[PDB]
């Protein structure tokens, strides 16, 4: 069982999505198996952009991975473990899965690519740890900056909230 609505908490991203994702397990009929699991585990991860999509990549579940992940979420999911107790005790090995809040989006939903000065998205690309060895003028960095946005967009560290 699970409560259904529980509280995000330990970790938000590496909780509801794969808790969404043991119920399209369960839900759908699909045998739970390391081989099975780890591909619906792919797919399962193209409606999911962001947070998610870099969980997905860390467990190896993406087209970007070579896949193959053992003993790391796949093999408790294949012997029925529920999604609460697993990153739970992930954290105490690893966070990187957990401290997942570089989303989909930076907050360039909060400022904006007009008012603009060339500098201050030169702030953004660095925080996006790269470099513009091709780049001109701010409405330039704008376009360029919009497309690589979800691909990077290192959020500012604080929450959501």
């Amino acid at each position: 069982q699970e409560a259904g609505g529980r509280p995000g908490a330990d970790c938000e991203v590496c909780k509801e999505f794969l808790n969404r994702f043991y119920k399209s397990l369960i839900d759908r009929g699909v045998n739970f198996s390391l081989d099975t699991i780890e591909k619906e585990l792919i797919s399962f991860c193209l409606d999911t952009k962001g947070k998610e999509n870099r969980l997905c990549y860390y467990l190896g579940a993406t087209k970007d991975a070579a896949t193959k992940i053992l003993s790391e979420v796949t093999r408790p999911m294949s012997v029925h473990m529920p999604a609460m107790k697993i990153c739970e005790k992930l954290k105490k090995l690893d966070s990187q899965i957990c401290e997942l809040k570089y989303e989909k989006t930076l907050d360039l939903a909060s400022v904006d690519l007009r008012k603009m000065r060339v500098a201050e998205l030169k702030q953004i690309l660095h925080s996006w740890g790269e470099e513009c060895r091709a780049c001109a003028e701010k409405t330039d960095y704008v376009n360029l900056i919009q497309e690589l946005a979800p691909k990077y967009a290192a959020t500012h560290p604080k929450t959501e909230l």
